[PDB]
């Protein structure tokens, strides 16, 4: 007829979730295929003509569904992982961050500013309840990233809070926690059934705190903790991932650095240096065993992806949006 067909995500690409600034409405999600090297940009805007919202957090795709969570809009859409078309959505949302599918029947929503977690059915797209975490307050609360262990969903706790919590989804209560360091940013769960977060430092003037950050290694079975890694004060380290194998955990403090699962101590060289910038997300393919690094680069301007191989040597690097931190495999 007239108008250049449109964009389509063939083949096992990558969905960078960008920020954007917070309170300017100003995220936007990008698309990237590894073989051909073509970064599409804007793409939740181009098909469905309408902004993504505030703060782009993170993204699990289900069957071709792809689950984006936009935290300060509220809102996490459904879309086609091949048109980028909304399919549906889940509104009423305090301020969330990540979404865990226990079944197709239900997942997790959990919260910053917000001392529950939601529960939604992704089917009807609908509120089923709510999760009450102990000691925690609608002002200063906080859930985040979420490891599944046989019947139980662990979960890190993170703005102004200070613990893991274990539920189990058989009556969706919180069963047992776990005291770490302040503001525990992430969650793995590696091949040998071993949970990892690494800690913030907090920050320079926080009412809550600002101390030495730590990486640790947690039974999951057991729920107890097995090392630690302690740091420099004024670190803030952050966005832990794995490999496809789950053998290989990386995270992000300066540089971004590098340890296998196994072994007892945290590496003398980093996987790659600090570049006087922002690296703030991170992802490993599971394929290539490729490594993705988002550079927000001063926060303000457009972002930048790196790609490296596992040996480490610089494949590509792109342009997506601004402030890039969450990466998902299609
Ligand atoms: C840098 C930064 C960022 N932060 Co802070 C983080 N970590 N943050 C920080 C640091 C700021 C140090 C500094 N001033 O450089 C740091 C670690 C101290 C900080 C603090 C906080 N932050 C926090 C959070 C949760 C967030 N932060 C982001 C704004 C989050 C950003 C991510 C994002 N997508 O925007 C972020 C990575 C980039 C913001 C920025 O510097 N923009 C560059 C430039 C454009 O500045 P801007 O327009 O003026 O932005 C200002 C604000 O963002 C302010 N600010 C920073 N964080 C917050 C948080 C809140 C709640 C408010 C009202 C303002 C801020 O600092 C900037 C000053 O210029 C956030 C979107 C990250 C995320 N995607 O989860 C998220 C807020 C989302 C929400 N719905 O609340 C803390 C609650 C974390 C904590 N418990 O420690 C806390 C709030 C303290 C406060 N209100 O003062």
């Amino acid at each position: 007829h007239h108008h250049h067909h449109p964009f389509r995500a063939t083949g096992d690409g990558l969905f960078i979730m960008n920020e954007g600034n917070f309170q300017y409405g100003n995220a936007t999600l990008s698309y990237y295929d590894p073989e051909t090297k073509k970064v599409e940009n804007e793409i939740f805007y181009r098909a469905n003509a309408m902004k993504l919202g505030d703060v782009a957090q993170s993204m699990i795709v289900r069957d071709t569904i792809g689950w984006v969570v936009v935290n300060n809009s509220h809102v996490i859409f459904a879309i086609s992982t091949n048109t980028f078309k909304e399919v549906g959505r889940i509104t009423g949302l305090t301020s969330p961050r990540y979404i865990h599918f226990i079944s197709d029947e239900k997942a997790y929503i959990t919260q910053i500013w917000d001392y529950r977690i939601f529960i939604v059915n992704p089917k009807t797209y609908q509120i089923t309840g709510y999760i009450e975490c102990p000691d925690m307050t609608m002002e200063t609360g906080s859930t985040e990233q979420m490891v599944q262990y046989g019947k139980y969903v662990y979960v890190n706790c993170w703005s102004y809070q200070n613990r893991i919590l274990k539920i189990d989804t058989t009556t969706d209560k919180v069963v047992d926690q776990l005291t770490v360091g302040i503001q525990p940013t992430s969650l793995v769960m590696d091949k040998n059934f071993k949970m990892w977060t690494i800690t913030d430092g907090g920050y320079k003037g926080s009412p809550y705190g600002y101390e030495e950050p730590s990486l640790y290694r947690i039974d999951a079975e057991t729920f107890k903790i097995e090392k630690q890694f302690k740091f420099q004060l004024g670190d803030a380290p952050s966005e832990v991932q794995l490999n496809g194998a789950g053998d290989e955990l990386y995270w992000i403090n300066k540089d971004i650095w590098r340890m296998s699962v196994d072994e007892e101590r945290v590496p003398v060289r980093p996987f790659l240096k600090y570049r006087d910038t922002k690296y703030y997300g991170l992802t490993v393919s599971p394929k290539n065993g490729d490594v993705y690094v988002a550079d927000a680069i001063d926060y303000q301007q457009q972002g930048m992806i790196y790609r490296y191989t596992e040996d480490g040597e610089l494949v590509d690097e792109f342009y997506v949006g601004i402030i890039p931190g969450a990466f998902c495999w299609k």
